[PDB]
């Protein structure tokens, strides 16, 4: 009783020092003649070349470097047992290794400065202008790369305080109090952050200007 | 071929919606009935009950809530193989869950103030005290829970702008500049930053008072 397929999850951007062991290979028939092995593919033996070496005796997969998944995100490599006396005792073996994220991309903002406009008379909750930002990171099995949305300031304070809203996780800056006018107040300017893991990591910030029109 | 043993690494706190599948087991014997697959174990009958469980006719290892790995890093559980008579067929197998670490905790001081002093004529490079904080993730093989000290800013800026300084990793605060005097200033009060991911993490800051002595 086996695994159908058993891939090797690897944490990026890791510590310690290298090389570091990953799993140990073993051919089903070696008491035959003494079993050298060997791994092949791209981050064996081609490009990335030296990423991942195998010990000829011991059969240990070893990882000689950190690896970044913002880079390379899974490699493919074989196994090869071959006796001492030059015979290809199995087939090469399929080594999946899964390099999984860590959180090393802190979210940058798409545009310096955003520039939107609306008008006087819009009803609360009328949407204005969305920006955005992009995390490297993944987003769909980690939160390492899941964006949360906020506004910190805004000037001038005038007409009130809590003038806009920006929806958490879409990044749409909406008015939500009428009270707009172009003669006492002609542009606002928020001061808006994004931040990884949905709020709880690293925030970045930049400004969004909204001009309100006649 | 295949590996001595296949753990199962899943990063912590994970996205996505529950279930999740993370191999599948077979039995070298399913060629003959329908065999159906159960697990036991902590983490699966004993507490915590029902964190992982298999689909009966596939073989599916299903992950139902995201894992703390703080709360539990490692689990050891146990694949059956059973036809529709409940006959155990071969003996168990053997599944190891190794929760790989995510950068879920910022660094935290172990006092919000720290107190210490030193001589006025002591030479630079002269220790004078050693802060610390304390990072609940991973240190040995992620960087996740490793600290990088700073001061952020020191108060009176009086005589040089910054007359002390801090081991990055360490936490021993150091002269760096002559000139201290009880007479003109008898106490500075250090501002200090301890940051994860070793700087490019989260923060928490706290302060460190030194005392200055005849
Ligand atoms: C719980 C968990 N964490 C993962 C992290 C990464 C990949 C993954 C699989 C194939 C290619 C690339 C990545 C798969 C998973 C799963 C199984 C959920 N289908
Ligand atoms: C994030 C991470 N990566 C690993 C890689 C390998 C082993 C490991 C497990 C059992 C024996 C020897 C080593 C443990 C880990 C962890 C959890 C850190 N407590
Ligand atoms: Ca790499
Ligand atoms: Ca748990
Ligand atoms: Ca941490
Ligand atoms: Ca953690």
């Amino acid at each position: 009783m086996d695994w159908v397929v058993a891939p090797i999850s690897v944490p990026e951007n890791g510590k310690g020092p290298f090389p570091q062991r990953l799993n140990q290979l073993k051919s089903n028939k070696d008491r035959d003649t003494k079993i050298f092995y060997s791994i092949t593919g791209p981050g064996a033996d081609s490009p990335p070349e030296g990423v991942f070496a195998v010990e000829k005796e011991t059969g240990w997969l070893l990882l000689n470097k950190p690896l970044d998944r913002e880079e390379i995100a899974k490699y493919e490599l074989f196994g090869h047992a071959v006796s001492e006396n030059g015979a290809s005792v199995e087939d090469p073996m399929n080594i999946s290794i899964i390099v999984t994220d860590q959180n090393d991309h802190k979210p940058k903002f798409t545009q310096d400065t955003f520039r939107g406009s609306v008008l006087e008379g819009v009803l609360p909750g009328t949407s204005v202008m969305q920006v955005t930002a992009t995390d490297e990171d993944d987003a769909i099995y980690t939160y390492n790369g899941v964006v949360a949305y906020s506004i910190h300031s805004q000037e001038p304070k005038d007409p009130h305080d809590l003038m806009f809203t920006i929806h958490r996780s879409t990044g749409t800056i909406s008015v939500i109090s009428s009270g707009l006018d172009r003669e006492k107040v002609p542009e606002y300017t928020l001061t808006i952050q994004a931040t990884d893991m949905d709020g709880d990591g690293s925030t970045t910030t930049a400004v969004a200007v909204v001009e309100i029109l006649d």
